[PDB]
This record gives C-alpha cells, structure tokens and sequence, in this order.
C-alpha cells in the first residue's frame, strides 16, 4: 500500500513527464496516498523521471504576515518597521498556502529561490540558476519572471491533486492580457542586505484577487477545467492523487486569450 | 503580535543568559501569534544567548519504514533497496516533536548528528562540538549530544511543551545504575555513494520507560518534582506556559529518582 520513488515516477512517466523536462508542481500530498520519505518521495520521484538535465520547480512566495498592519498605502507604520523579519530567499519559508511541498522543496540541498518575494519560485535542477536569476521587483508576474522563463523553455506544469485554480502561471496570463481594469497591487517589502534592511515598494497586478472585476475568486479552476474538457493537456492518476499535466506555453496562450475574449478586443 | 524582541525579553526574563547552551522543547502553537511564524522564536533564543551560545533542539528522524516490521527488527529483502536511507544533511526531523526541531533543522548554519533516532540538531558556537561523533550504539548515553550538554552546563527550555518531552531525562535513564533495563535493537539504513549501508543499532528502548512499573508520561512527574524541590524556573514566554531548568541538575535528579525506586544507593 506504500506508494514509493519507483511507483511514483512510473506513474509521471506515463503520464508524460520525460527526461530534461523543466516541471512545475502543484501538489495535495495528502491526495497522493501513502508515502514512504512523506513529501521528499514526491520530490525524488519527480527527479528521478526527469534527469539531472531537467528542473522541479515550484511556487514559493514567502510568509508575510506584517501585511496585516500596513496602511493604505500598502506602507509599514514605523512602529512596527523594525520589527518585521526582511526578506532573505534564502531562509524565509514558502507561504503555507501553498502547501508542504514548496517549502520541502526550498530546503532540499541545491534548490535555489528567486529575489521577487512575493512571486519567488523554487528551482531544482540544471537552470535552476537561469530560472531564479534577476527576477524582476516590480510586475514579477510577467516579462523577465521564472514564469516567462517557463514558458520559454517549453516547462509544463503538474497539478499533482491540487485544486486546479492553484495554477501560479495564469497569473503570468493575466500579466500579458490586454485588458482594461486591470488590479494593481503596491505594498512595502524589507529585503535582508549585506548592509542591513533595505524597504522598497513593490508594485504589480493584484494577484490575490481575479485581475479584473467580475470574476470568482477561483475562475482559473474555469480555464483549466474548459482547457482540458478542449482536448488538451493530460490526464491520469499519480498514486491516489488524480493529477494534469500541461504545456506551460499552451496554457497560458489559452489563459490569455480567455481573458481577452471576454474583457478584451481580440483580433478574429 | 510577538515579535523577537518580546520574545527574547520573556526568555531572559525566565533566566536563559548570555553564552548559554539551550535546548527547546516547544508547542509552538501556545506562543501566540508570530510575526515570523516559528522561525521568530528561533530568532529570539539566538537574540538572547549570543554569539557564544547554541540553540539545540531534539530530532530523530521519520524512519516510517519501521512499520515494515518482522519483530527482530530487520527490513524485508523485498524493501531493503526501496527503504529510504538515514542522510544527517537531508532526512527530516521527525514529525512528532512539532515544527521547530526542523525550522531549526533547515536553518542555514544548523547541524544534525549521526544516530538517527537520537539525532539533535544544534546551531550556534559549539554546534559542531555537540553533533560530532554521535554513537550508533546507546546514543543517549556516554560521548552523546545529551552528554554533552550536561558537560557544557547547558540548560533545557520547556517551551509550553508538554514535560514527558524532555528528551535530556533519556539520557538519567541510560546512567541509571538499575536492573531490568530495556533494549532495543532495530536494523537502520544509511546513505553512502554505492548505495544503502546497514547498522543494527542497540540502546535502551526509549518508546516505553527504562524499566516496568512506570506509567508512560513519568518524564513530567519527575520534572514536576523537581520545580517543587524548588529548583528551575517557571514563567511564560509569549503565551506559552514555560519551563527552565539546567541539564546538569535535571540529569542528577532523574538518575537519582530511578535510583532511590529501582536501584540502591
Ligand atoms: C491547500 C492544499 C495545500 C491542501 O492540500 P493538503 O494535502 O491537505 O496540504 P499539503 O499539500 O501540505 O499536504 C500535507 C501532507 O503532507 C504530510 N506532511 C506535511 N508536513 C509534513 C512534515 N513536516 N513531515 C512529514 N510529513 C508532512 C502530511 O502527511 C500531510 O498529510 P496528512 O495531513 O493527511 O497527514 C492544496 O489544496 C493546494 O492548494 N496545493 C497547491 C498549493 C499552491 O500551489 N497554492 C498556490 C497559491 S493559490
Ligand atoms: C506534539 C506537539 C508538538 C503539539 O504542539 P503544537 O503547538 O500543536 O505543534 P507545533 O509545535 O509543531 O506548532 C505548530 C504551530 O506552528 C505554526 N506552523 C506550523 N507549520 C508552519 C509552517 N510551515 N509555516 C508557518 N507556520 C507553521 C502553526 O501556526 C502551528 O500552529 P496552529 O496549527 O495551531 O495554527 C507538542 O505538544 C509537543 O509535544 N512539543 C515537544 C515535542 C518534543 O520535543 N518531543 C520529544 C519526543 S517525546
């Protein structure tokens, strides 16, 4: 009843995980079933069906609770400035909302983290560097992002159990979407320096609500389900978890012209 | 919000010092709200005791393949290549010690010992020294991290943990001059370059009091009676309901109260 590194890497491979593949996950361990190294079979397994030319990635962002106390201007009030923990891609925790397997990912030996916190990703793997490297302040989500650079080495991202309206890289879709109305979000950041904490304002598209009015807050869910239900995309169990498997490119094209169909002018 | 500095203040208050060695035992959940999460508590024990000190913490390791039993203790041939091996850098804390053993365990400059079921984790001035040759055998007794922070004067943090938790009165138990002592011996897998290597690792069984007679939770008996003794501290740090006491002290008393029972002096 164990499910183990070999079972969970055949089921990746047949569901169309191959060697070199730069992979995103999304994952509900507990969904998986039975595990024999808990969350760190998951990550074997998925190195295991990709090589040591390939990359896992995953969605890190950071715990931030201090947003709780900031104003209007998304500014911290100075009473509290020297007492919020700064930014450091390397120590801070990957938010829990995205689960344990971000954070058990950060912490296995030769992962790296990118500098935007908020939008960091965790990589793994042969251009963990390349996908971690000068990731942009402002507008994370978009040109110059982990996100953008997933798409333009062909990644695909895994739904691994997880809800599919978890999937980080539409909001890199809503970044690129020609719309109006756009949400913009700008909130004070501390990043850890070798000179001490340095604060700067971040600003980019809200991504904690949809990009625009009108949406239910888990309408990507809506993309992703409509996206499979086209033909694309792949579908099967990976242990008891049932689990997708789609080209980053593909989905976030489709996001795209989601969006743009329904808020935009398109062209035909 | 309890910040690190609150935080470090409550543990000064309750008597952690400068340069102290100090092992925690915590629930992190009593603290209250951290504007850090678990970390910030880590953050204010290495606030209040120094550059000089060092935080420790109690981590074992999840060895879920212990459910594949045979009652000897051995792994089936069929799961021995399948079970996954014991790495000191990369297998978790256990799970049933709470969140900070492995918040402290994955925080950069934190080092892990050997024995895998003993396994403390240390970060600070003498972490190497507390984490360097770790027995396989009776890892809770001579040479031990546990040893070690008795020999150091090092002091043990109930951090709203519940007191059968102290992992420190293991190591009463294996100086214990008593009779009927139990062993356990278990098969443990070991990570190397060609592949898992094997250990049978022999110790007194710490799952189940050192010898019959002993209710399962006696560890928090014998620190209840030795805060009423009037030694160590007690006070909150946050929210949580905390204890302090030093190793050396709590060490003597446990060899003494399983001595005056079950030995003779
Ligand atoms: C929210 C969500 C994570 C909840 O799913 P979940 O499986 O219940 O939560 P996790 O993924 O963290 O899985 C936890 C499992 O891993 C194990 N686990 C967690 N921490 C562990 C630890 N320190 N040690 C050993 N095992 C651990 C546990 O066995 C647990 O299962 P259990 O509670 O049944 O015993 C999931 O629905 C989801 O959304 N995943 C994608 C997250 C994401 O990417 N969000 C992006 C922002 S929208
Ligand atoms: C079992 C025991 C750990 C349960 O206490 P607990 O406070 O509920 O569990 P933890 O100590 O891990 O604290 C978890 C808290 O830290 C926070 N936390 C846990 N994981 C987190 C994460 N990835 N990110 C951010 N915060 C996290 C949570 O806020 C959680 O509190 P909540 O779930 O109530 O909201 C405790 O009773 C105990 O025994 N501690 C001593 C353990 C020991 O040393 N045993 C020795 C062997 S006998």
């Amino acid at each position: 009843s164990f499910a183990t590194r070999t079972s969970l890497a055949a089921d990746l491979a047949a569901l169309g995980l191959a060697w070199g593949d730069a992979i995103m996950v999304h994952a509900a361990v507990s969904r998986v079933g039975r595990l024999l190294d808990g969350p760190d079979t998951i990550i074997a397994a998925l190195r295991d069906t990709v090589g040591p030319g390939g990359t896992v990635l995953a969605y890190a962002d950071w715990e931030a609770r201090y947003e709780d106390l900031v104003d209007d201007a998304g500014r911290v009030p100075p009473e509290w400035r020297e007492h919020v923990p700064p930014f450091d891609p390397q120590r801070s925790r990957a938010i829990r909302d995205n689960g344990v397997l971000p954070e058990f990912l950060r912490t296995t030996p030769g992962t790296l983290r990118s500098g935007n916190p908020g939008a960091s990703l965790v990589a793994l793997g042969a251009k963990a560097e390349w996908f971690t490297a000068d990731h942009p302040l402002d507008y994370g989500y978009g040109e110059g992002s982990p996100l953008a650079k997933l798409v333009e080495a062909g990644g695909k991202v895994l739904m691994l159990g997880a809800p599919l309206d978890t999937l980080t890289l539409l909001h890199h879709a809503e970044h690129l979407a020609d719309i109006p109305g756009k949400r913009i979000k700008r909130i004070e950041v501390p990043f850890a320096t070798p000179t001490g904490t340095q604060w700067r304002m971040i600003e980019e598209f809200d991504t904690g609500d949809p990009i625009v009015a009108g949406l239910a807050e888990d309408y990507f869910a809506g993309i992703v389900t409509e996206f499979l239900a086209s033909g694309q995309g792949r579908q099967g169990l990976i242990g008891a978890a049932p689990s997708v498997l789609v080209d980053a490119a593909a989905i976030t094209a489709f996001g795209v012209t989601w969006l743009e169909k329904r808020f935009g002018t398109p062209s035909p």
